[PDB]
């Protein structure tokens, strides 16, 4: 029942009570280990109201006072008539915090309190959403000094009037494929580019086109907007030593702001909540460019530094992933846009694990994910045993919209 | 019920129906996930299906299920269990026994050369002094002057429990570390422990970086006894780097084989309590772990320091750097010695095609991602991509508890 788990770097050991609280499902059972796979009503709603407003008045050191009570019976008699129930701001806030301090995925958790949170349930257009989104992008980018921020628009209802931004994140870079069967630009967003321009965007058709914002109001068709260019911060690509690297030509943008997921709280369903953080530096060099299936550029970085790619053996494929990465970290530090390195990064939710397992019981960790994506063990993360386990509030994925709306 | 993966980087999708004859538990439930979790005497009566499952399975493998000589086998297993409480494995059951725990091995990426692997039947030993020659003997063939060959060497099964055969090594061949008054160490801290348990048993330790464990051996539940393996059979790697003169000032090597010596090996019930294996190094192993991990011999600094990097900020990926460059070192040194090694891009590449021959000719390769994927470059290996699923199946290899905390000393 109570769970231990071991650094075998440090010797520490630390106990886990968290994960009793634990309440849905991770995938695996005892007969077989889920843990690197991807993806595995009124009298349904009440349930989680309680338990999450209970967790809520725990927190604030008024559990069982008659303000607690009140509540109880309010958002009871609130769903029992209107089919659902409308959080307070206080909660509101609370349980975005929340959906992030629990986010297991999340190397950045160290962060989790100091979430900026927009209200935006008052949204009722695609242009009001635009409004919102251009002023959480703003306030975010902060001219390079990066801020969290999550923008919350209203909750599902009938599930027939979702609120939803099709864009997987607010900002990035289309993908065209071409006659000559390679691909233009990002892979990974190939088919919302064909959306974009089959619902009527123009498009520059290069390798690094800002994608337009395409936005559901109220179950409504959805509309193209362009974020004004004067707020979308992008950074070119140098190397500190390598004079060759700009004629790559590359550039990122500042800002990561992840848009399709649902939010749940209290049993509640955010279906467009975009949040923001800042960059960990492997995220663009590591995944970004040197991922197979996206910008794909290690073969043509190793070139340029004249190493001997006749064989797997002398590792120029690992040389050039470092210096890939040695470069983004440099270019961001050089035009002040915040950005972690993943060493700086992992020791920092080390110190995080520590203080939630002192504080809170525990902490749910997903080391599949918590783990960098180079040099894994040479981060502290490395030999840290990990618990996983789903709690509420929370970010859930959902279907891709296109699948699912009807015109 | 078929259970899919996906290959993330390829499109690839996979069926498994294999995870179907799993048995023994993961750690995992459906509440909690255990993936990251490093370490998650029988009876009669639970004795002969464990005999049954894989009796069924060695004569389904041969095309030989149901016919009269494995009615006859299982008919003769069931007698020498209600007799006797055990029973013995025909030489073909060992051989097919131990190559199928190499090929359940979920945490294993090497697991290509399941089927290539030389098998040394020691159940007729005896003795501590018996136990070194077999060893010297599996040493000196699995080495083959540089040509590596998979080989594992295997010695009684458990009876009460109380007559264990057991390698007090962890692998044959290991160097000592020494613990220092000033409270730095000398040679490898992996071994600290251990060292000081031969120390006490009456080696004469040289003290020096890199002195060549003894072995300490127990036959028959016996105390165990210290034997020096002849050097002239340990064959070593001095490292240096293709480019980088000063890199062999640093005076690094290390051992060519390596072979493990402290798991169970688990086939139909019966338990083979000292089994020691080897095959061939992955680069990573002795230039990520060995010389990089903080807790190992911690060369990082060193390296850094001699290539002028920048040091004062992490975010110049300096620790990155050197990581890479002393990897490159390690390859480059095994072969120009001629020893065999393998690079984690072939590993990794040759893994992947290992597991989708078996999901098409098995139905599954149980495999633990945690451990598959390497410890430096993850992401452009394609195992990093690649979804798997993790379940137990026998024979196996299994932990045990290290010897000198549930040994009956008799003096
Ligand atoms: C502040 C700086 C932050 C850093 C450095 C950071 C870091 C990361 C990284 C590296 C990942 C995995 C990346 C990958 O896909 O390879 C991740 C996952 C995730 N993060 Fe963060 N994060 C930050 C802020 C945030 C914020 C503000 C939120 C939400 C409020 C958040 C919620 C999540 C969630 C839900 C996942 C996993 C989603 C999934 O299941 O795939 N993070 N984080
Ligand atoms: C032939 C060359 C081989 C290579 C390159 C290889 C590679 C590896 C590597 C890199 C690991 C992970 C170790 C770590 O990083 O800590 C491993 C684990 C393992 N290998 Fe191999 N292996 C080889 C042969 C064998 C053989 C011959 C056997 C047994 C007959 C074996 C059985 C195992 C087992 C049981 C583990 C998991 C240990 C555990 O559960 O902690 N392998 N292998
Ligand atoms: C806020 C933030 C900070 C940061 N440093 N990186 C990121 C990008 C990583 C990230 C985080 C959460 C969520 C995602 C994508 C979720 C996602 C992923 C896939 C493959 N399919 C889906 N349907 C959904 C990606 C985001
Ligand atoms: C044959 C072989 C080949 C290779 N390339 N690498 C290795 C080293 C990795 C390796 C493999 C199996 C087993 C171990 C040790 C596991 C181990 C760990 C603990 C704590 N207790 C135990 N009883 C056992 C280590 C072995
Ligand atoms: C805590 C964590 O599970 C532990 O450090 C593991 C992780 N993966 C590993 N993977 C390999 N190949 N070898 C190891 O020793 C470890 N250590
Ligand atoms: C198959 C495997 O689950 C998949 O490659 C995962 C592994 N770890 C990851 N880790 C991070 N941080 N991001 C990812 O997209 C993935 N992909
Ligand atoms: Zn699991």
């Amino acid at each position: 029942r109570f769970l231990k788990v071991k650094n075998w770097e440090t010797d520490v050991v630390l106990t886990d009570t968290l994960h009793l609280k634990s309440t849905l499902e991770t995938g695996c059972t005892e007969h077989i280990c889920m843990g690197s796979i991807m993806l595995p009503t009124k009298d349904q709603l009440f349930p989680l109201a309680k338990e999450f407003l209970d967790q809520y008045y725990s927190s604030i050191k008024r559990f069982g006072s008659k303000a607690h009570m009140d509540r109880l019976e309010e958002v009871n008699k609130e769903i029992e008539s209107t089919s659902t129930y409308q959080l307070k701001d206080t909660e509101l806030i609370y349980g975005a915090k929340h959906a992030w301090r629990n986010a297991s995925r999340c190397v950045g958790r160290i962060q989790w309190s100091k979430l900026q949170v927009f209200d935006a349930r008052d949204c009722t257009t695609a242009h009001g959403m635009f409004n919102y989104i251009c002023n959480h992008v703003k306030y975010a980018t902060n001219k390079g000094n990066l801020r969290s921020a999550i923008t919350i628009f209203p909750q599902r209802t009938d599930g027939k009037h979702d609120f939803r931004v099709w864009n997987s994140q607010l900002i990035r870079y289309a993908g065209y494929k071409q006659p000559d069967g390679s691909t233009l630009g990002d892979p990974a967003n190939v088919q919302f580019t064909e959306i974009c321009i089959q619902q009527g965007w123009k498009a520059p058709r290069g390798r690094f086109d800002v994608l337009p914002l395409l936005l559901q109001a109220n179950g409504n068709d959805p509309e193209l907007f362009q974020i004004p260019p004067e707020l979308v911060l992008e950074v070119p690509i140098r190397h500190p030593k390598f004079d060759w690297f700009k004629d790559l030509g590359l550039k990122w943008y500042g800002l990561p702001a992840v848009s399709n997921m649902l939010l749940e709280i209290g049993g509640l369903e955010f279906s467009a909540c975009p949040f923001s953080g800042w960059y960990m530096g492997t995220e663009i060099g590591v995944r970004d460019y040197c991922d197979n299936s996206r910008y794909n550029i290690l073969e043509e970085v190793a070139k340029k530094m004249d190493l001997d790619m006749r064989k797997t053996s002398s590792l120029w494929k690992d040389q050039a992933l470092v210096e890939i990465n040695i470069a983004v970290l440099y270019s961001f530090q050089s035009d002040k846009v915040t950005i972690v390195d993943h060493h700086s990064a992992t020791e920092s939710f080390i110190k995080h694990m520590e203080n939630e397992y002192r504080c809170r019981g525990g902490c749910p960790a997903d080391w599949v994910w918590i783990v960098p994506p180079m040099s894994g063990s040479i981060t502290p993360v490395f030999h840290q045993e990990m618990l996983n386990y789903r709690l509420t509030p929370s970010f859930e994925y959902q279907p891709d919209p296109w699948n699912t709306h009807v015109w």
